[PDB]
RNA sequence: UCU
């Protein structure tokens, strides 16, 4: 557990899964992303990568915001 | 601000 990234802000529109994945896979392997509206759901293959994610990519713009970046606790 |  704890190896999915959260993202509570999405653009309602014109947001791809490349988008997400060419923003978040630099921290680490990917193994799946969903979006649901303006959630976003990233799955790696361990924690670290989400505690990167959220330390590198909440100083940074994407889609023109700053995005809300956690860890996830969706079941 | 959790499919």
């Amino acid at each position: 557990m704890k190896s999915r990234l959260f993202i509570g802000n999405l653009p309602l529109k014109n947001v791809s899964k490349e988008d997400l994945f060419r923003i978040f896979s630099p921290y680490g392997h990917i193994m799946q992303i969903n979006i649901k509206n303006a959630f976003g759901f990233i799955q790696f293959d361990n924690p670290q990568s989400v505690r990167d994610a959220i330390e590198c990519e909440s100083q940074e713009m994407n889609f023109g915001k700053k995005l809300i970046l956690e860890v996830s606790s969706s079941n």
